[PDB]
């Protein structure tokens, strides 16, 4: 297990979606969905050109997986996952430009449902969950899993549990008192509302 820190930048930002007073919780699942819809769009257009890529697995979708035992609400799609150095590299660098462009909107007057606009919309994730597992799976690199519950710090770790084919699933383990997003009627309200026209199918699991 790997132990990083961070950039300060991203560090604030998350506490800021921590701490701020901000009662329209409900964005963060719009944010993961459309996250894990440009993962799908993005395999499936790298296929045109090379088809062995989904050799991985075709079918390209989004399941919604709430677990009341686990206290968990896990989104899982087949997209084209995340390689370690996106983890650990690359992906720190574009939300580095987009957390201070919204933070700037924030002073201005925009609110966190804008979150998605400046393409750090993943990190809406800790409106609800205390802590986010990803487990993730691009094409020629391993199985990883990222962890963490903010405070400065996440890991990375190569993943020996089931083998996922290729693609991201965003665990998310829900602080006790955001226990309505392991409600099916919620949910369903929820993708109706925000995730409507989303162009792959989301399967709402039941328990
Ligand atoms: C999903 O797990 C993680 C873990 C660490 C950082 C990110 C992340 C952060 C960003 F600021 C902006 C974008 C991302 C992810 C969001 C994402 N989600 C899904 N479902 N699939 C992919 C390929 C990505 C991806 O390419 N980038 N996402």
């Amino acid at each position: 297990v790997e132990t990083f820190a961070f950039q300060a930048e991203i560090a604030q930002l998350m506490s800021l979606i921590i701490n701020t007073f901000y009662s329209n919780k409900e964005i963060f699942l719009r944010e993961l969905i459309s996250n894990s819809s440009d993962a799908l769009d993005k395999i499936r257009y790298e296929s045109l050109t090379d088809p062995s890529k989904l050799d991985s697995g075709k079918e390209l979708h989004i399941n919604l997986i709430p677990n009341k035992q686990d206290r968990t609400l896990t989104i899982v799609d087949t997209g084209i996952g995340m390689t370690k150095a996106d983890l650990i590299n690359n992906l720190g660098t574009i939300a580095k430009s987009g957390t201070k462009a919204f933070m700037e909107a924030l002073q201005a007057g925009a609110d966190i449902s804008m979150i998605g606009q400046f393409g750090v919309g993943f990190y809406s994730a800790y409106l609800v969950a205390e802590k986010v597992t990803v487990i993730t799976k691009h094409n020629d690199d391993e199985q990883y899993a990222w962890e963490s519950s903010a405070g400065g710090s996440f890991t990375v770790r190569t993943d020996t549990g089931e083998p996922m084919g290729r693609g991201t699933k965003v665990i998310l383990h829900l602080k006790e008192d955001q226990t309505e997003y392991l409600e099916e009627r919620r949910i369903k309200e929820i993708v109706k509302k925000h995730s409507q026209f989303i162009g792959y199918p989301i399967t709402l699991f039941v328990e």
